């Protein structure tokens, strides 16, 4: 999507994966979507960092809409649990210095329910414009065929563009494309900044396995056609909650960079282990994702229960992840020819080798003939930064 | 198993699941099976804590022995991975003040394809006697018949007997008994100290996950025949390595602690966090898993995702867990009546809750008439202690 937005892969939090559609505020106040919930959320993205790291984004995902729409046949946020609205929280949120994110659906009604967008296309992109909205999800439930789902997806893009507002436009288009028919996905980056290619993230180190396996199998579908305005989304990041090891969010963490995905976090910024804060925060992996090449990684190698990544630098630097997909024993050897890395470019004539996960290591200088050797423990994932140089 | 032995379930170290049959002690010397690692690992059992919190097995599994037997037809350690010979690791082992088991198997061969007791049951029997050994797990892999394997494992449990040393006798005969037959429990219990139901543990929640369901299901077979002497295996605790977060390490030591489990870490005891050090040695939960009253837990209620597990203890106490398993969201509610639990006994009139897990609370009083409720983390467990108040 040319709009000069997601120049690299938006970086923010969204409430899916962790509030799901908590409707019950008298009995779980602390867990139900309410305005309350994104402004304390907000807030701790300022106070801990998050936005200094480069989460910007605080976007809610569906359940935030009253049952129906208002008298002028607009969208109206909960009166209960959002009595403000959503002007007063993009005004709140924007006071903070981050920005806004809200959802909506394609078809009749969203996943959960709620008033669909069908027939309203203008008025809701005029209405998320007036209220002060960045960034629009847009989901798939409730729609009848390939047809009103292509149209009413391009029409949005183009409703978005005619308010005026910059509004990174998120969607599910792909996802939702099987099992009619496989996406053409130079379609769908004309019209999307990101789009969902494959089933919801859970907390679950098998949905992420899940998540990487297809990632990697469609790869020389998808990988391709992402680059600056245009991502691949792999669904949310789950550290910090509690389905994942320490060795998994790992993995997650370095293969979301490897992929040059978008980065949402959702989980409870209120509740989060200095560890699981300091994986998230971390500057040299928020910057290979951030890489301003945009160039999206790739599978390298497979086999013997062993998968190497790799995802190509500015500057002829490389990134490289090396999983260990055997979830038995400990920590397991493995070797690789330099030159086999980076389309043996990384290391021509040499490359100093910085080890970034699990803990941060200078591994010295590597000439072209050399061979690199590491250990990667069970279900982790170690991630290194080649910077080609001609010293040694 | 009526020796004496395994009065309570048994706790102690083994190096399967972690260390496997790592035979490569030129590229990794300090990782493959060898005396190294079983002195290394016997010396931070007692610098750790771990003697103290009632782990007392130090264990060997698979790929110990040489690759054949010597002159007299008896069982060697390997030359090179074991030079000393297990007697003198004994000799070792008991000097820290712990114990020894050995591994062996009822068929041709091992697992690993080294030589199997089959024939030589009475030989191999008096060999481990003679060595110190003070623990035999037996394996069921290379055996020709149900008829074989049942013999076999009688057989090698009289053949410890008449030794005459006390060697907690470890079987797998019920894992390899199904799918073929269904296993005599009371038969099983009558020449094992305990033994392995199910598949083999890895380093996963889904492992865990498997185990526990399979228990579950078949809690109508398997839970009133455990007892003092003999118990059910569900295999090794892994907490303190790779594929568990901290709730699912939370889930397998209050579950183990439930289910009145041998308590067998499989784990690097040179590189743990304190977090895994923490919770294998909770003095409460050990307490709860080494109940003398030796009642295993079972499955109460299962639905919505969630899961109530309750184990007699001794003088009224009662051992309730609830699992959530459900792996998306956040911390889910869940409330039960508190005259459900502990067949209507625990809390009438009254009785006292005291959380264990994830962190130790006092919840404080519960009438009769009350409801528990909780908060349960998705694939975690909150494990509660009801005392009446008599
Ligand atoms: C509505 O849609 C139209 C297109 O249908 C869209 O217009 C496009 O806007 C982008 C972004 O502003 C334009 O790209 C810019 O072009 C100018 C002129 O050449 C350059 O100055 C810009 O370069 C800077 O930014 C780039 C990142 O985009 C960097 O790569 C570069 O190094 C500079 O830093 C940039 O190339 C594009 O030309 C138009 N296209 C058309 C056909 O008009 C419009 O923005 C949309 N509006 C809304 C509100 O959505
Ligand atoms: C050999 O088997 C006998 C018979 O089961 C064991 O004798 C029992 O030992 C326990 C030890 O506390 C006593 O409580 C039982 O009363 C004994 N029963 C009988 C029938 O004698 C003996 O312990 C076993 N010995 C070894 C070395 O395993
Ligand atoms: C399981 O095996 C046990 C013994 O191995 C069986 O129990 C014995 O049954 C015989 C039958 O005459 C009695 O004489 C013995 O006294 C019993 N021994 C014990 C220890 O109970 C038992 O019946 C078998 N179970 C099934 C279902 O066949
Ligand atoms: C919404 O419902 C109307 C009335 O049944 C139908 O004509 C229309 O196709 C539906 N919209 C979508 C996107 O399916
Ligand atoms: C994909 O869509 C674009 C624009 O809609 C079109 O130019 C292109 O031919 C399409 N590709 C295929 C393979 O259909
Ligand atoms: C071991 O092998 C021999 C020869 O093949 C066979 O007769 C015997 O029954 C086998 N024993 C077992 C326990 O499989
Ligand atoms: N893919 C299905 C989508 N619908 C849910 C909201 O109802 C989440 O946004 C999810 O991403
Ligand atoms: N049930 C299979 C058994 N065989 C392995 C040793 O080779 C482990 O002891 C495992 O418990």
């Amino acid at each position: 999507l040319d709009n000069g937005l997601a120049r690299t892969p938006t970086m923010g939090w969204l409430h899916w994966e962790r509030f799901m559609c908590n409707l019950d505020c008298q009995e779980e106040p602390d867990s139900c979507i309410s305005e309350k919930l994104f402004m304390e959320m907000a807030e701790l993205m300022v106070s801990e960092g998050w936005k200094d790291a480069g989460y910007e984004y605080l976007c809610i995902d569906d359940c935030w809409m009253a049952p129906q729409r208002d008298s002028e046949g607009r969208l109206q946020a909960d009166p209960q649990r959002f009595p403000h609205g959503i002007r007063q929280l993009a005004n709140y949120v924007h006071s903070k210095g981050l920005k806004l994110g809200i959802y909506a659906d394609v078809g009749n009604k969203t996943c959960a329910g709620f008033p669909g967008s069908f027939g309203y296309y203008d008025i809701d992109a005029q209405t998320f414009a007036d209220w002060g909205v960045d960034l629009l999800k847009f989901d798939g439930c409730y729609c009848d065929s390939l047809e009103n789902l292509a149209d009413g997806y391009k029409h949005m893009s183009l409703a978005l563009n005619r308010t005026g507002r910059s509004i990174v436009y998120s969607c599910e288009w792909p996802l939702y494309m099987w099992p009619f028919q496989k996406p053409n996905y130079t379609e769908i980056r004309q019209y999307c900044n990101h789009w969902r290619n494959f089933a919801d993230i859970d907390d679950s180190w098998k949905s992420i396995k899940s998540i990487l396996d297809w990632t990697s199998f469609n790869q020389e579908r998808i990988v391709d056609v992402a680059g600056p305005g245009g991502w691949n989304d792999p669904d949310m990041l789950v550290i910090g909650n509690f389905g994942l090891s320490w060795n998994q969010q790992v993995t997650q963490m370095a293969l979301w960079a490897i992929m040059a995905a978008p980065l949402f976090m959702s989980n409870d910024l209120r509740h989060i282990s200095p560890q699981a804060k300091a994986l998230l925060q971390d500057k040299d992996v928020i910057a290979i994702n951030q890489d301003p090449l945009g160039k999206q990684g790739y599978q390298l190698r497979q086999g013997d229960n062993f998968e190497v990544w790799e995802r190509p630098l500015s500057g002829l630097a490389w990134a490289v992840a090396m999983i260990n997909r055997q979830e038995i024993g400990g920590p397991r050897s493995y070797t690789i020819a330099v030159a086999s890395l980076g389309k043996g470019v990384a290391c021509n004539p040499a490359c100093f080798i910085t080890q970034l996960l699990p803990v941060k290591r200078k591994l010295g200088f590597y000439e072209w003939t050399s061979r690199l050797r590491s250990h990667i423990n069970p279900t982790g994932t170690v991630l290194l930064q080649l910077e080609n140089t001609m010293q040694m």
